[PDB]
């Protein structure tokens, strides 16, 4: 394998080679790997970094590739740009990137690695070894872009015929239209139903809406994420408040240990 | 180290940085390595090739970067543009780049290594072993461009307090103005004049002239090149007609078997 991220504290500039609009917000940003062969090298679990500087700042922040290791040549983010009414500078900057300018990569980073067959790796710090258990159900709570590290880890287990985990996802979003990757991720629930249950809450729904509307709540993690136990653990990635208001007391409340509760 | 030219077979596309002129026909070409951190990985003796299409074709044309593995970050060559009277396409493809445009490089290339210490490592091709042969001067016969093969070993030579091997350059161009770093080779050749000598030639000599004037001649490689011997080998790159015409024969002349010719 052809590996770009050889070293976590490389910033590899990769060329941009195509913005894609998915929806009002939101797009795919391909750039190129160190060539056609390349593969980011990109542990499921994981994320990199773009970084540049924006306005005589560094600004670095954390993306999870919707690309995986099997695709050769680039890397495909998708990001949430924020169009008004904190900053939103990186997702501007790459709005504002003509194709070929370059952004660095730096990666992989996380201090969670699924290892397969139901074997996450989750260490406390970087310097910590990781805690490698297996779990049988995993359940995800992505808000908006926080499907992408969620997506990255059901694509791995749905890819993989004998890995038996199933993943739930909740998957929470401001609005329908807002339900980034919904064809990704329902052509994966149709094609995998056993490993992959979907479910959606959006802030607003439409008038006609089947699934649930509102924040995460206790209610949508008892009945659509796996139940605690020793074979349970849940993700999460989001917005702050998402994880700090609507997951962690809910998941609490449910009873979800904190230790089988990691978020991205 | 981290090397760009991991895979020979693998073209990496490299972003032009900085185009630099250096005389009316040569310009520095410096192109970013995958990361600021990267060497290019490229074995003395060898070279690297830019391959990009010009016009519909696969231009695929040989480079000795004038920098170095000890150059981190990028990759710079000094190459001759082919201005108004052979086909220079590839020449002419980098003068219209833009920084920022990318070419692919692949390598590192090349049926001859020098191990250092005198020691040249030469494939008969690229599926043979090489002969490893160490010899104590290497003559070295380079007109324009030809410059950097020689030049990279020469550095290298020079570039290791220990490494005991004499080069011994007889640099052809069109005429002083032509001659090719040649601040770069005089500087070398002052700083270590015990292991580096230095003669031109040139077509035609300004009306002042304290060198060699016309083609590669037997004179001039009996009295500037090192004798023929078992410690001696002859490094050659120039143009055909001088390798075929002022070369060949008149190394033939002197003495130097083919074995102990290498032709870049
Ligand atoms: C391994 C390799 C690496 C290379 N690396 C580079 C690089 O880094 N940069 C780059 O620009 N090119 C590079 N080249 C291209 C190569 O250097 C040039 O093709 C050729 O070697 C020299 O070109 P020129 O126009 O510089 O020569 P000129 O300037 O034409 O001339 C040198 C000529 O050599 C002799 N000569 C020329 N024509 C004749 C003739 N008809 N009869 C007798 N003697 C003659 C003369 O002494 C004269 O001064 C490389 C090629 C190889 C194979
Ligand atoms: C490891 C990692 C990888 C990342 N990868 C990417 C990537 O690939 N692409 C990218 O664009 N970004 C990425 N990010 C950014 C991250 O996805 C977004 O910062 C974050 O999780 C939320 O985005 P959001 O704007 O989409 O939330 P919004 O759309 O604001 O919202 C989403 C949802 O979460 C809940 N929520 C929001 N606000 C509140 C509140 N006040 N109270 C309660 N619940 C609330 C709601 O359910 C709402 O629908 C990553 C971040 C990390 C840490």
């Amino acid at each position: 394998h052809m590996i770009t991220l050889e070293n976590p504290d490389i910033k590899y500039p990769l060329r941009l080679i195509d913005k894609e609009i998915l929806s009002h917000d939101t797009r795919r940003f391909r750039f190129a790997l160190p060539s056609p062969q390349h593969i980011l090298g990109l542990p499921i679990g994981q994320h990199i970094y773009l970084s540049t500087r924006i306005d005589g700042n560094l600004v670095i922040r954390p993306y999870t590739p919707v690309s995986s290791d099997d695709d050769k040549g680039f890397v495909d983010l998708v990001v949430k740009v924020y169009f008004k009414e904190a900053g939103g500078k990186m997702p501007q900057y790459l709005e504002n990137m003509n194709i070929g300018d370059t952004i660095e990569f730096r990666g992989p980073n996380g201090l969670l690695v699924y290892q397969g067959k139901g074997k996450f790796a989750i260490r406390a710090d970087k310097k910590s070894n990781p805690v490698v258990r297996t779990v049988k159900s995993v359940g995800m709570i992505a808000g908006g872009t926080g499907i992408t590290p969620m997506l990255q880890v059901i694509r791995a287990v749905l890819k993989d015929p004998n890995d038996h985990t199933v993943c739930y996802l909740l998957f929470a979003n401001q609005s329908e239209k807002d339900i980034l990757l919904r064809p990704e991720l329902e052509e994966l629930r149709n094609e995998h139903s056993s490993r992959f249950k979907l479910w959606y809450t959006v802030d607003k729904a439409p008038d006609a809406w089947d699934y649930s509307q509102g924040f995460v709540n206790e209610e949508m993690i008892r009945d659509h994420l796996p139940p605690p136990g020793e074979e349970t653990l849940i993700l999460m990635c989001g917005p702050p408040p998402m994880i700090q208001f609507a997951c962690l007391p809910n998941l609490e409340r449910v009873g979800h240990p904190k230790e089988r509760c990691f978020t991205f």
